[PDB]
């Protein structure tokens, strides 16, 4: 089982963490650590930023990952081409899935906006299937908005 | 107490990891993970970039950290002011120590160069004292130069 996540506390800590900060890289770096520290049963949490119609690896907590991700390619690429959050209960079910990371079994990708344009994504995967449900989706999207407010 | 570091292999792994890449944030993000996965007895490992006459937090592996570090302030800021690598056996004995981390006991900071100008620093601290010796210093500076080769 997955231990309950205290999102109310996490969201408050997120606001306080990046309050008065507007440097995107510094914000993304600290947020990856904050999420890593408060989410149970995850194995990789980080960000990808859009550059030249492709995602480029940004700050994250975990093992080294692939740097370039084409739009429409994989969970992250699809989150980008669709402009919508991707909640994957089992990565083996996602067509074009690109993540041979042995311990990557379920994932969630939330697009990040600024002036209605996608500027990157928050990517979190886990060592177990069905790690993220609709409840995690709601709160992680809300946390992304806390981040969006600082980059506005 | 400290597992020997296989620096010979690590330097091969560093070159292979960022081979054919030049994107600084992607390189720093992946290198923070590589070092975190191959160095024993450490509690934080990451980078700060020199922007607007101050160091600004960049990609790292660990808990959230302070975003802005004035030049000449703290081990990291002094690495910039003195323009030399700082190897601290006990941060508590460092002039005006700037850290609220209960598990930051020993530290090493290596300045990063591009066209002979400091553009950032590699910062690694450990939960024990005298964690970094001359051997570590030599090999970490060589690893930093491997990074500089891709940023050049």
């Amino acid at each position: 089982t997955i231990n309950p996540t205290n999102y109310t506390l996490l969201k408050k800590q997120a606001a306080s963490l990046i309050e008065d900060e507007h440097h995107m890289i510094a914000i993304l770096s600290n947020m990856s650590a904050l999420l890593n520290d408060n989410l149970d049963q995850i194995n990789w949490v980080g960000f990808y930023l859009l550059e030249q119609n492709e995602l480029i690896l940004g700050p994250f907590q975990g093992h080294p990952a692939c740097v370039h991700i084409p739009i429409g390619k994989g969970v992250c690429g699809t989150a980008v081409s669709e402009r919508r959050t991707q909640v994957v209960a089992d990565v083996h079910q996602f067509k074009g899935h690109i993540a041979c990371d042995a311990n990557s079994k379920s994932e969630i990708v939330v697009p990040i906006f600024k002036d209605d344009k996608i500027i990157g994504v928050l990517d979190i995967d886990a060592p177990i299937t069905d790690r993220f449900d609709d409840n995690d989706k709601e709160h992680l999207e809300a946390i992304v908005k806390i981040i969006e407010k600082q980059l506005a």
